[PDB]
């Protein structure tokens, strides 16, 4: 819906739940750069979902928050969240 995240919109969430970074190599389209090659543990990526899910008025399921092995599939998740919430 109105309510959607893009690859920028992404990348600013992973900022967010990183802190103070410059962002790393998540420039652009990292949708293919893994989380662990980003240095991203599941339990971090679970923060930054939550904070999207907050965000958004969203829940991502547990399993599936920690199941994303690469952006792509995370930016999908939410994206179909966020297809039915607004």
């Amino acid at each position: 819906m109105a309510t959607l995240l893009t690859t920028d919109d992404l990348r600013r969430a992973l900022v967010e739940s990183a802190g103070e970074t410059d962002g790393t190599d998540l420039s652009g389209d990292f949708l293919d750069l893994r989380f662990e090659d980003i240095g991203y543990d599941s339990l971090a990526l679970m923060e930054t979902a939550a904070r999207l899910e907050s965000r958004y008025g969203v829940s991502i399921p547990d399993d599936v928050a920690g199941r994303v092995d690469t952006p792509r599939e995370l930016l999908d998740l939410i994206n179909g969240a966020l297809a039915e919430a607004a």
